[PDB]
């Protein structure tokens, strides 16, 4: 039923959000995800709703991507990492290049999330406001902003819940 598509640079660390909510698990090994695949997790809504939720994994980097798996998606999850400036100034890019591809109906209300990621790093290397990503996120429509570690468990269950509340809402 319910079909996410996760998005953003490589390196931010998607695969690692993936296996972290939908197996409670994280490795420190860099594997490069090539060409999209899902894993899957049975939900359940805030509303005690019951669902499947089918979760997109993409390639960050140009050369190990794939464009059909776009359309049919619920929501669409935008990741940056907090300790690279490059990886923020691109979610609008991944935002519209989603738009482009999705087919989605209402561009205006189909749901987003954005992500900020590997919030556990020491803050020395930290460089992305808080205050910047919430001003991205609203100037985007009001698309929900949550702060994540992956590597520490920290939100990625507050941040997926939105996610499947989100998507649940949109595919009906
Ligand atoms: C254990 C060694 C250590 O201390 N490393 C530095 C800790 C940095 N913290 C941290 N926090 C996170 O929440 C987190 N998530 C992911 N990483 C690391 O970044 C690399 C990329 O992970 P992927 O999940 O492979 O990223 P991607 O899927 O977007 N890349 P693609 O687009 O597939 O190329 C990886 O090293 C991971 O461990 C975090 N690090
Ligand atoms: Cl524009
Ligand atoms: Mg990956």
């Amino acid at each position: 039923i319910l079909k996410v598509i996760i998005l953003g640079d490589s390196g931010v660390g998607k695969t690692s959000l993936m296996h972290r909510y939908v197996n409670d698990k994280y490795s420190c090994q860099y594997k490069a995800t090539i060409g999209a695949d899902f894993l899957t997790k049975e939900v359940t809504v805030d509303g005690d709703k019951v669902a499947t939720m089918q979760v997109w994994d993409t390639a960050g980097q140009e050369r190990f991507q794939s464009v059909a798996f776009y359309r049919g998606a619920d929501c669409c999850v935008l990741v940056y990492d907090v300790t690279n400036a490059s990886s923020f100034e691109n979610i609008k890019s991944w935002r519209d290049e989603f738009l482009v591809h999705a087919n989605v109906n209402s561009p205006e209300t189909f749901p987003f999330v954005i992500l900020g990621n590997k919030i556990d790093a020491e803050e020395s290397k930290k460089i992305v406001s808080e205050k910047s990503a919430q001003e991205l996120a609203k100037s985007l429509g009001d698309i929900p902003l949550f702060l994540t570690s992956a590597k520490n468990a920290i939100n990625v269950d507050t941040a997926f819940e939105e996610i499947a509340r989100s998507a649940l809402q949109q595919n009906q």
